């Protein structure tokens, strides 16, 4: 076979006989620092884009759906958030995406590659925003050895930005992590992490609300989103919180109406109607996730 | 053998409707590769999705994931309706529309319009799956143009018409714009509905609007728009326009009529449908 | 950070703390396989580029050096081959230069990433022809145990075009595997394997050459050659004879010239001078090495 | 500055003297950055090279390799004649390439002309296992203008001259011109030898050419050429022209006067190095 020239392909064997592709642009940046092979480059017809070891990392024309997604599902499950940790902002949009929230104090955007980092807060714009937040609190260094080494019950949320579950970040997805993760958050307080995607991986999801299950004695739910760029397009987060007073994921407390942040910014994927649809899942999942 | 696409011995899906970006499955084995008065069909079999349905191209269709769209576009309108008798479907399909519309033991008359003979031959002869929606009783199979059986039909005789056209490459434009939607707020009975293909809220919010718009004039009764979530889409989703004509008023958001067993629609799923994200669910005012 | 955008630099731990970088022209194919990562982009200066797991594997303004130099160190070294064998794909190109011997009845080369040897031979020219001559058979998959189901003494030569010893190809490095080459091999016969950089692996290729002194009995030869776009800027080979007639890697029975190959185009870099030259090692290494 | 760099944090060594290419060095510290009536003196710690001095943004020399090109421009010349006694060395800054020479007992003095002290003082401050060469008996270090030293020097008075350069794109393009190489030839006695950095064979076979063309014009003895591996040098390696004025016969591919002990250069090192690819042996036959 002859292939066309000029497209960038993401593929995985987490996700085989399947790929997306980009009609590449101009290439920005391509390199293979100490934790992976990173790259940025400009796409056709969706902006930039980071890709990590191969998989989109994000992408500027739908990047809002992860985002605001990943964040603001567990940051409107909960009475105004002080000290939030971010773990795995490769970008700093996510960390903007909290900005949004007046009562938050300081974030611990916790990233462990600086390649990235660096490469981030150049080309990409509203994206390196982020990390220059004042109540922001950067650290460069391993994520899981941050967690055990944290304070107990000084977190209000903790967000997994991670990857996926490949190499030594497989850690961030096994039950000694979401006990770490426990510890630091206080009592009530909440953790979102993506969770692959429904279509293809209820097993891996599974043993992931297993594990949770084991950990949190507050309520767990898996809520999925539609982001295009990435594998089969719904990608899915877990929703957990701790052992204290109530948490309703499925009727955020304080959901960013949209002048809830009025002068800060538009929201561009997120709204009360989305938090609720967003946990409705499909019924061959529906059983097995409960 | 495997001439245009991206990637060695795979297929990827490319057009101007999605310029910029592809979709590709790792090929198995071209099984059927024709063409007929109407485009080029092929049947190519997938190592990791099933068997494969593509009209001009365009993924039509998989074995994996044929129940999304399908228990999708059937069953958001069928399930509005109370007791729906007589039902108008318009478009290829592998059987998999009628798969899930005689679903609704309810129905009688099924009448399926289907123009190109040969998407018919293939969908029946290579997926023996789902083509038995055509085997079935109820089901009254019409070859011939869409548009044309509809506009010369008697009025007011369906309870709900499905449109599981293709997207608006060309001809099929048609089937977006006020004529047709005139066609079928005549065919419809009154409080009846329509449940359309219409784009993605991610890829077209521009032509969205534009259906969006067509429809709220021809229809006084309910006019809505839907989501679902279809990995072998362009984009991962694709939407659906629902309009209700004149008479009982009808809620689509939630079902009034609910129900191997379904696979991706239920209750909630139903409701999700209809929760449009913000940039989309602004200019959908 | 306000880096020049449009650089793919060549990194890995075989090589910390330094990389070589080409400004890319355009992107022609960027996927992965089942095996690897690659990589077929259009750089500014150096023609085409192709990368295999982030490594450049070739550059056609450079790769007469490696691949005329890997092909005819063992070649030209016996009179008369046959019947000789090649392990990794890569290009062709090397497939190429055994052609360039009248004497050879067939050629077989293993490439067991069919993506390589169809995006490859696709966007490349001079360097397709090498599947392309009636004496090739390209078999596809595993060489590892190619040799294992090979008939004793059926090979003139082995050539061994493989990649870093850090993918699964680290065992194309091992004892059992060169015990197959010498079984492989004709009395006599001898290989040439990709062996690394003095400057940067010393101690590896120690171990290298003391394998090829157990398995092979015949004379064992380190020779190296200046290599651009190798990390480093040169590359070194292992010549290895099995007991037999006895086999001089130092001065070339019948050197090519030219004229033995009028119509393959002349010889780029090669030619019996910088032959001998390549046995001759710095200090350093010639030590250790003895 | 951090300019010139396609790694943040990593010096990136790019030139038009080599365009579409570029060496980087991962950072570790920088040790010192100066603005010099001359050019820009960057000195950097490399994490695993070593301390890296760098002048107007090309690495002149690191820690790990300055003994290939040290070794090899040295021993080039003063082992295919017998007896030096004499012998110039213009732009050395460093003191690697004296301390090299020093290593030949039948020399007696050894001058140098480096045109900025401050090099030479960077170089002390921060390359001991090097700078160490200034500081020989007969080392006579000068600080001024080289084509000026040579034009000034008495008619055959030296044994050797070694020319450590820069490229031929700026001032010191003026060592590459025929005016230069008669005043190096004027200065060698009879039967003297000059060796002179000449550029890599993967870059410029065309500057290459008209440096071969010159010294093949001013020198009537022997005019031949040499290439040597030098990681950090573009394209790994850098060649040597080795030229010797009418007298005594000279051989440069056979060290007539073979020499802590040298950790590259060695006899068969020595004529391995005129060995050169077909195509290079092609233009400077």
């Amino acid at each position: 076979s002859t292939v066309i020239p000029g497209w960038f392909s993401e593929m995985s064997p987490m996700w085989p006989g399947e790929a997306h592709s980009l009609k590449v642009e101009k290439v920005l940046f391509q390199g293979k620092s100490d934790y992976q092979d990173v790259i940025v480059f400009q796409s056709a017809t969706y902006g930039k884009v980071l890709v990590l070891d191969g998989v989109i990392q994000l992408t500027e024309r739908d990047e809002c759906a992860y985002q605001e997604m990943i964040t603001h599902l567990p940051l409107c499950s909960i009475p105004n958030p002080k000290k939030v940790l971010v773990i795995g902002g490769g970008d700093g949009g996510v960390l903007r995406e909290v900005a949004r929230h007046a009562s938050i104090e300081q974030i611990d955007m916790c990233e462990i590659d600086k390649m990235v980092v660096d490469v981030s807060k150049q080309f990409f714009p509203d994206v390196a925003i982020g990390y220059e937040d004042p109540r922001v609190n950067l650290v460069i260094g391993d994520g899981v050895a941050f967690l055990k080494n944290a304070a107990e019950g000084s977190y209000d949320a903790v967000i997994v930005d991670s990857s996926d579950p490949i190499g030594p970040a497989k850690e961030l997805f096994e039950k000694p992590f979401f006990q770490s993760v426990a510890r630091a958050l206080r009592p009530g307080g909440v953790v979102c992490t993506q969770a692959e995607s429904l279509w293809l991986h209820m097993d891996i999801i599974e043993d992931i609300v297993s594990n949770c299950r084991e950990i949190f004695k507050g309520s767990v739910n898996y809520a999925w989103t539609s982001v295009p760029t990435y594998p089969s397009g719904v990608i899915g987060f877990m929703l957990c919180s701790t052992e204290g007073p109530d948490v309703d994921f499925k009727h955020p407390l304080n959901p960013i109406d949209e002048s809830s942040s009025k002068s800060n910014g538009p929201l561009k994927f997120y709204n009360a109607e989305i938090h609720s649809a967003a946990f409705c899942l499909p019924s061959f999942a529906k059983k097995v996730i409960e």
